[PDB]
């Protein structure tokens, strides 16, 4: 489980969440990419290989992944209460935010 | 994410809680302040403006919102099983730490 | 002594979804893994009493912990969809990591000069 795999992860998901019907399709789509985004906070991407672990460039990565998982989170909140559009809107534009996130630190 | 508006989303929140009248409700609720808190630490409150991010100030101020975020998780989990009560009493407990935490970081 | 009850949380919480009978009880019991899992992470394990809290051993151990949360969410994520097989294996994996890091950041002073 490296970061390539956790943001294949949450593109596959993103994908799910977009075509799914119902709350529990979504809510079960947003919990593996919650999983996903926590693992990727605890892994180490192609620009960041050799840098210091506690350097502010690999604390603003790790930080951003975590800016990831809020925003999964609160997508989570909207599908629980039955919002399924809502959450589906917020996937969608969480997609972007991680979009970010995967140019800034792919390859 | 600012660190302002995660704390009016964990004090909107708990005001739900309290009102609550079904686990479902405490549930939801209690999902908008965990993601609040997440963001929350991934901000500079005021105080902080003037430290280096990899400061130990910042640092604790970090693990300070995880502290947060664990205690949401597990109230969550009362609720989960249907103990309202309880998990509202649980949410009683965290209105404090984030009334603590708003203090030393506003 | 806030990073061994977590652990404690942890080993008790697989105990119950090895038991466990349906998915809510399993949710549950991962719900509570998962609070334990982030407490864990702002605790000060006993290899760690005497380093910086900001030095690249603190961060790894802080990582660690955080590696456990992610498996429990996919956990959870199994057990939400019904899964229930599926997620008592997960948890069975579960437990060789998180005896992993017991092992690695527990106090070693009973083996000492051994
Ligand atoms: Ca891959
Ligand atoms: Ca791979
Ligand atoms: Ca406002
Ligand atoms: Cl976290
Ligand atoms: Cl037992
Ligand atoms: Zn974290």
């Amino acid at each position: 489980q490296d970061w390539e795999d956790a943001m294949e992860t949450l593109n596959d998901n993103l994908k799910v969440i977009e075509k799914a019907d119902n709350a529990d399709q979504v809510i079960a789509a947003l919990l593996y990419m919650l999983a996903a985004a926590i693992a990727a906070a605890t892994a180490t991407p192609p620009k960041l290989e050799d840098k210091s672990p506690t350097s502010e460039e690999a604390l603003a990565f790790r930080l951003g992944m975590h800016e990831l998982a809020a925003l999964i989170t609160k997508a989570t909140a909207l599908a629980y209460q039955g919002l399924v559009k809502e959450a589906q809107a917020a996937a969608e534009q969480l997609k972007t935010t991680v979009n970010a996130h995967w140019q800034k630190y792919r390859s």
